[PDB]
């Protein structure tokens, strides 16, 4: 069985805007994508989940992820000052104008409950809502409030399953799955 290149997979299967944003994220944080290829794929995946989440209800969410860090904080600060929402310690992924809170989206190859608990421990912010997706279709969310309806979330999970499946088809999944953290 031939083993493909992860960089090849990423460029072939993600939208080039997502790829470009992922590249900029890596360069901004001092990482070489040509070595950290699995991480590159993870960043693309996470970005795409954030975009899909926002697109599940247009005009409802402000996107924070994918912006350069300074701009991301500028947007967070502006939202806080405008809405009175409390300022988070760490950069979140979205702001929910409807439920009036920031959202952290996690995408993991690990056990969802543990991943959730780790994120919730690190945020140190009872404000930011946490929503975790795994590639296995499992999910976990703050207060068992999943924000979006089953169909939107099904769309996200299906995309994740498709990614995992294409990766396994190229022999990329075994390494990707265990390179996390
Ligand atoms: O873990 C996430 O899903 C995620 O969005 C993390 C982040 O946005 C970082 C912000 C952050 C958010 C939450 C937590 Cl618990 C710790 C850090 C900022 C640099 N960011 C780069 C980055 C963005 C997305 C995916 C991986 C890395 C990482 C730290
Ligand atoms: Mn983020
Ligand atoms: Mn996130």
């Amino acid at each position: 069985g031939p083993l493909g290149s992860m960089e090849d997979f990423v460029r072939q299967c993600f939208n080039p805007m997502i790829v470009e944003l992922a590249e900029k994220t890596m360069k901004e944080y001092g990482e070489d994508l040509k070595i950290e290829t699995n991480k590159f794929a993870a960043i693309c995946t996470h970005l795409e989940v954030c975009f899909m989440y926002s697109d599940a209800s247009k005009h409802r969410f402000e996107i924070i992820e994918g912006r350069d860090r300074t701009m991301a904080w500028t947007v967070v600060n502006s939202i806080c000052n405008t809405t009175g929402a409390e300022k988070p310690k760490f950069l979140p992924d979205l702001y929910d104008y409807k439920e009036n809170r920031f959202i952290e989206i996690g995408v993991t190859r690990r056990e969802v409950h543990i991943y959730y608990l780790e994120k919730a421990n690190k945020i140190k912010s009872e404000k930011t809502h946490i929503h975790i997706f795994s590639f296995t279709g499992e999910e976990m969310a703050t207060k068992a409030d999943y924000t979006l309806d089953e169909e939107s979330r099904a769309r996200i999970k299906t995309r994740l399953f498709t990614i995992r499946q294409e990766m396994a088809s190229r022999g990329l999944w075994d390494s990707f799955r265990q390179s996390e953290r």
